[PDB]
């Protein structure tokens, strides 16, 4: 039917969309990595400037 | 419609499988986030404990 495709559409659709927050949230973890990362060689340029 | 069940259940399946490669990167990147975050606040509480 037009349900089962429906059904299986808001599935792969909503799936397609949950790829959108899964890449949203795995796309701002490699920016907070550079984030993390960058400000990790902050502090450790720092720790640098302090020792 | 008749065949879009399993077109848009194949298309879930690659969908999931996407926002699964999303989501697993999401989680990996969310255990270098948390280890980067660990080695910042090592380099943080160092940047301390040599300030």
């Amino acid at each position: 039917l037009k349900l089962d495709k429906e059904n299986a559409l808001d599935r792969a659709e909503q799936a397609e969309a949950d790829k959108k927050a899964a890449e949203d949230r795995s796309k701002q973890l490699e920016d907070e990595l550079v984030s993390l990362q960058k400000k990790l060689k902050g502090t450790e340029d720092e720790l640098d400037k302090y020792s």
